[PDB]
Parts: C-alpha cells; sequence; structure tokens
C-alpha cells in the first residue's frame, strides 16, 4: 500500500530466476525508538548483492530486496531516536543495519565485529524479521548506522562509499597507508578502483595489481604510481621482492589468486589483507612457509566512526570514484546483475530514478 | 689435531644413528678479516639440533656438529675485525651466523631476513664451507653475530638466550607485548618456559596454553597469570572468547594444534604468530573464515640488535630460566637427544663441562 504500512522494491522472487526481479510491496521491519524510515533515491549495486541474489550464500529466503549502498532522505525519526538527524536531512546507510552497542568491541569502534551484529539484508534481527531495503523506495533503520552525507557529494557518487569504500577505507587506515607508504590493491573493481583513489587520496604511492593489462589506462588515470600485470610476470613477487607494506585484496573470488607468491613482495612486516566472501566453497589456500614475517588475515565493513573519516576525506579533497547510473525498477536491476557477472561495469553501479519509479 | 688447524666436537655420524654423536675432529672454516674464533664453554640443546640431527628438515651433510646457543670465550679476532670485542671476552653466537649487512633488511635490524643468511650449522657459505660448531670446543663466526654476555648471567643460563629466548622475544616486543597486554604462550616447551618469563618480565598478563593440566605447577611458577587446559575444554576460544592481543605459538610440530579455534579467543587486531618449523610435511593448515579481523604469521630469530635488548632485560629484572646442565660429550649429548623427543626435559638442557671433556 503506502509508506506508512507497506513498503515496495524490486525483489528476487527465488535464486533461480535471480536475474528477474521483480516489483514487490512487502511489510517493513518493526518500528523502534532508535530506528528511522529513510525514502531511498540512490543505491549503490555491490558485488555482494550478486552473490547473495545468486545463491552463493547459501539459500536465502524469498522474496529479497538487495542493496546496501544506501543513500536518501529522512523521513521519521523513533521516539528514542537522537544524534542530530533532522528529518527530510540527507542520509546514507551502509552493510550494518544493527549491532548490540554496548560490548567492548562496539563501544571501542568496531560495530562490524559484534557477536549482535546484524547486515542490511537476508538476516533476520534477533526479533525474526528479515533485514530488506535498497532496491525499494525506503528503509527502515537503526539510526546509530545512519550517517550524514557532505552536500558537495553527489548521491550517486555517495552511495558507492557506504560499502565498498568503507570496506577498503577500514584497513588501509587501520593498518598505516600515508605517506611513505607503498601499498598494493589486488583486482582492480568495484571496491578496487575505491582502493587506489582512497589510497592515493591519504597519499601512498598506490600500486594497481590486476592479472591482464587491460585496465592499465584506468588504473592509470585513478591516480596509481604503478601498475602491474600478473599474466606478464610469471612470478611478480620475485620482481617487486620487499615492496609493499599493504596489500588488499579485493576480489570476487579467490581462485585466480596465487597465495604463495604474494609474501615475496612484502616488507618484512608487510600486510596481507584480503575483503573478498566468494562460494560458500572457497578458500584461502596458501603454503605456510611463506608467512614469514608477513602476516595474512581477513576484514569486515568498517565502523561507522571510518564511514564518516572517508565521506569527510572524499568531500575534502574530492574524490571523483567511477560510477555509472541505472534507472530502478525490474529492468536497471536486471543489467546491473547481468553486467556485473561480466565485470562489464566501469567499476560502479549507482541505481538512481528512485523517484518516478515506485511512487505513493 | 690443534685448535690452529682442527676442530673438534661431537658429530651426527648419520641421520640413522643421529642418537649416536661421536667425538670427531674437522676443518674449521677459512678464516676473514671479520670472522673470530671462540672456545665453547657452553652450548645450549634446542629442539631445533633434533629435527636437524634426526632429519626432519631433508638429509644433511656428515659429519655434523650441533648447537646453536653458544656461550664461549673470544680467542682470536680477525684483521678487520672491529666492534669491541676483547680477546679472552665472553661473547655468545645464536643461530645466525652470517648475513650480507648492506641490503635495506639488514641495515634496518632484519639479518635473519636477509637473501645471503647463512644459519649457524648444515648450511654451506656462500664459499661452499657447510656450517658446524655448537657441541665442540670452538666456534668461527663472524664478529657482526657474535655478542657481549652481561657477567650478572651464569653460562649454562645465558645460552639458552641465544636461540630460543630470542625467537620469542622477537615477536613479543615487535607486536607490543607490554602493561595492559593479554598474551597466550601455546606450548610450555623450551621456548614456551622462556616466552612465559620474558613475557611477564615485560609486564603483559600472560596465560600459558598447553593441552594436559602436567605443567600447571610449572607454569604458574614462573608467573604465568591464567593457565588453559586445551584437552580440559572442548572449545576454549569460546570461553575466552575477545582476550589475547598477541598469541605465540611456540610447538614442534603442528598437529595437536587446532586453528580453526584459536582466533575466536583474539581481541579485534590481535595477532596469532607461529614460531615453529615442523617436519618438511607439515602446514599451517586452517579456515579461511575465521582470520576476521585476525591474522596469523611465522617468524624467525630475531635481530642481534634484539638479542641485545633481551639480554640486557634478562640482566636487569634477573630472569631465571629453568636449565638442566649435562656432561658434553657422546654421553650427555645422547641423553639430551634422548630426553628431548621424549619432552623430558625442565625445559632447557644445556651441556657444559667443555674444558674438561676436548683438550687441545
Ligand atoms: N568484508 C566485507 O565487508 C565486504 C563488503 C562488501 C563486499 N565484500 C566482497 O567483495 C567482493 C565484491 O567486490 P566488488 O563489488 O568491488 O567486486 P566486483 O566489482 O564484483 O569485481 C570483482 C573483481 O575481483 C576480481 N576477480 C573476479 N573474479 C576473480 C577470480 N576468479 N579470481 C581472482 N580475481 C577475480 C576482478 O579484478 P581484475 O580482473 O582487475 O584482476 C574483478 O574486478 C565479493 O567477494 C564480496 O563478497 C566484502
Ligand atoms: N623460527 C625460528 O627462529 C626458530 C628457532 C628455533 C627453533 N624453532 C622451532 O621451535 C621448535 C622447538 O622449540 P623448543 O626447543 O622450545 O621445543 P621443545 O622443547 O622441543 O618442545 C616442543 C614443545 O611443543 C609442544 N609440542 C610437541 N609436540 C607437539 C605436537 N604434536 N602438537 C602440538 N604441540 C606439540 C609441547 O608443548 P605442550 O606439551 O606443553 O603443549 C612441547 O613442550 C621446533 O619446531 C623448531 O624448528 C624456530
Ligand atoms: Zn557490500
Ligand atoms: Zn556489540
Ligand atoms: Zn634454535
Ligand atoms: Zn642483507
Amino acid at each position: 500500500m503506502s509508506y506508512p504500512e507497506k513498503f515496495e522494491g524490486i525483489a528476487i522472487q527465488s535464486h533461480e530466476d535471480w536475474k528477474n526481479p521483480k516489483k514487490t510491496k512487502y511489510d517493513p521491519k518493526p518500528f523502534y525508538d532508535h530506528d528511522i524510515d529513510i525514502k531511498i533515491e540512490a543505491c549503490g549495486v555491490c558485488g555482494s548483492d550478486i552473490h547473495c541474489a545468486a545463491g552463493h550464500w547459501g539459500n536465502m529466503k524469498m522474496p529479497l530486496v538487495v542493496g546496501h549502498e544506501i543513500v536518501g532522505k529522512v523521513v521519521k525519526l523513533g521516539p528514542k531516536s537522537n544524534s542530530g538527524l533532522k528529518v527530510g536531512q540527507r542520509v546514507g546507510v551502509g552493510a550494518q543495519v544493527f549491532s548490540c552497542l554496548e560490548c567492548d568491541r562496539c563501544k571501542n569502534d568496531n560495530e562490524p565485529y559484534c557477536t549482535k551484529f546484524v547486515t542490511t539484508y537476508s538476516q533476520p534481527y534477533e526479533d525474526g524479521y528479515v533485514s530488506q531495503g535498497g532496491y525499494a523506495n525506503y528503509v527502515r533503520v537503526h539510526e546509530h548506522f545512519v550517517v550524514p552525507i557532505p552536500e558537495n557529494i553527489p548521491s550517486h557518487l555517495a552511495a558507492p562509499l557506504l560499502c565498498g569504500g568503507l570496506t577498503v577505507y577500514s584497513p588501509l587506515v587501520r593498518n598505516g597507508c600515508g605517506p611513505g607508504k607503498k601499498v598494493g590493491i589486488v583486482g582492480l573493481g568495484g571496491i578496487g578502483s575505491m582502493g587506489t583513489l582512497i589510497s592515493k587520496a591519504m597519499g601512498a604511492e598506490t600500486y594497481v595489481i590486476s592479472r591482464s593489462s587491460r585496465k592499465r589506462e584506468d588504473a592509470m588515470k585513478m591516480g596509481a604510481d604503478h601498475y602491474i600485470a600478473t599474466l606478464e610476470e610469471g612470478d611478480w613477487g620475485e620482481k617487486y621482492f620487499d615492496t609493499f607494506d599493504l596489500i588488499v585484496v579485493c576480489a570476487s573470488s579467490l581462485t585466480d589468486i596465487d597465495f604463495n607468491i604474494m609474501p615475496k613482495a612484502m616488507k618484512v612486516g608487510g600486510r596481507i589483507v584480503s575483503i573478498s566472501i566468494p562460494e560458500q566453497h572457497e578458500m584461502l589456500s596458501l603454503k605456510p612457509y611463506g608467512l614469514k614475517a608477513v602476516s595474512i588475515s581477513y576484514s569486515a565493513l568498517g565502523s561507522i566512526k571510518e564511514l564518516n573519516q572517508l565521506l569527510k576525506l572524499v568531500s575534502e579533497k574530492d574524490i571523483k570514484i567511477w560510477v555509472e547510473t541505472l534507472p530502478v525498477g525490474e529492468a536497471g536491476v536486471h543489467e546491473a546483475f547481468e553486467r556485473m557477472e561480466k565485470g562489464d561495469v566501469r567499476y560502479r553501479f549507482t541505481l538512481v530514478g528512485y523517484d518516478k519509479e515506485f511512487s505513493d
């Protein structure tokens, strides 16, 4: 029906026909004192959307609206709400939609690693409602995770940062990525493109690292102080031996990723940090011997504290990420859900045209 | 014959009868301007001695004197020598006997990770001589790796530190192990006992972590602020969830070591650092998923810069490690080479009685 009660968006009808989302109307999550209702106007098509919609992450309950790089307008604060959010204000939610905010971790800015963590979609809340939102009219989120968007940042250009940008940002800041450091980005995909700008933005000699040579022109436009083509090396770890401090692996999969060479190109004390979560069958397989004064580990999202620093950073030195917009609705989604599985994107797909698409 | 030319020690005759070393006389490494000749008087029986003597590390060339926790008297500096070493002075060599000292790594205190690295024994130098020393009268080492021993530190009690102590020390200091930190030591063996004292010594709430409950009394004498028995837990990672910053795995093998539970007991940003090098068949096998904001990596020896800080530290707050001396010579070695493979040691075996054993 209408906003008060029923919500509407483009939802996956089943993993089988996942490439065919349909306009749907569903029941919103029950409202709570800190919750907030945001009318969406721009969501970013993230690689994670594709995996879930497909089913690489187990069978998800359908219907199921996807999308978690949300940017919209505030349209209803909650009783005990409070944080500075004016109604009708421009905000944005990312991949985390809940946390308990009391454990040492939450209180210490590590909400992604909280025991009570709940992602923006396909996960039921402690009350049983399976999160939704993203490719729909509005989203209902707990005010702690809804952030403010600087004005000098376009909506279609901000959304991608709520997840993809934050995800690369977090391990970069946390691992000392600034003047003097040699940072390598592995996989110039969506998050890979942002990781290179953000890396440069923080003033760190950035090295983009892909397989083919196809993306050399782009990676070079982005600011990459050097590029590397895996296929044209036979063993790059030996050539770039002892060079990097940090390396962030941003790859949809982890098969065409050799983890027994990489360690060589690391400084003693270097750090290989992966961001991926592939088909629930894969594994990070690498010979143990090679982690000689070189560590490996995985990282999830980032703290809403950081999601801000990022936005602040982009806003300041004006970071122009690479986004190609689409018409929200059964069509635009399909295309995105098509071209993403073809790597056929100028890195980030940002659905827009939310307005002339749903109507009350 | 005599010191000038021929050297003498107890050498493995073959991997087969490795439990039966024999008194032997062998050709020393050619002398060089920075080299030094040290008359040994106390070597520490390290777990690595056993693996090599046995053959877990491929077939080594025999004869082969083993032992690399050496403490002795200076008996002949080299032409271009220089560093402050007085002849007849008390010094000690560890596991590294060579490095190129010019690369960024050497110049930056990471000699263990140097490309030209050479260990104290079983490795030929760039000139072809296969390092020896340890369970013998004297050892010929490049002055950069021969360190000074504080007087208030007994010889039989210092030797163990040259390798075992340094090996635990390095990752502790490098990873911030001091006031406020929760450090866990996994495997109260030789290096495990030292890791607990050194850990406490640096004022860090130390947690010894073994399988059985056998070593609770000792680990508790050492100062361990808490002990944990793997076998009496079923899943300790869940009980000690989110507790440690650092964990140093000091285990001869890596089989009875489950690496899919550990990560749970780590703080976000914690670090699991292994020190082991088992049979050349084993591997560090652990589910990839669990390294969520938790890294794993391996570490080798330590920089001679640190091998000093350690000695300084022990000397200062007087660190009494657990050593049980033995009579150098075909016998004492045998015993050590026996009890070590039975974990039948009060942690460290230090051969002594070098004097009334070889003679000129
Ligand atoms: N931990 C977190 O918080 C978090 C948050 C969001 C997403 N993720 C994960 O991030 C990934 C999606 O990132 P994205 O949206 O930026 O990616 P994407 O745009 O979907 O592109 C994937 C990129 O990874 C590389 N790639 C694809 N197939 C590969 C294969 N078989 N082997 C090696 N590399 C391959 C490609 O790089 P080149 O061809 O240039 O080498 C490609 O550009 C997913 O795995 C998702 O689950 C994690
Ligand atoms: N990287 C380096 O620089 C370096 C230098 C020297 C030595 N090392 C390595 O350090 C080890 C020797 O250390 P060490 O001399 O102190 O040891 P050790 O005295 O020989 O005792 C080994 C200890 O490890 C644990 N252990 C034995 N078998 C095990 C198994 N199957 N599974 C799990 N844990 C097991 C035991 O602890 P609990 O029974 O109490 O649990 C035991 O006390 C070797 O692996 C050697 O190659 C590395
Ligand atoms: Zn995402
Ligand atoms: Zn929490
Ligand atoms: Zn050793
Ligand atoms: Zn060097």
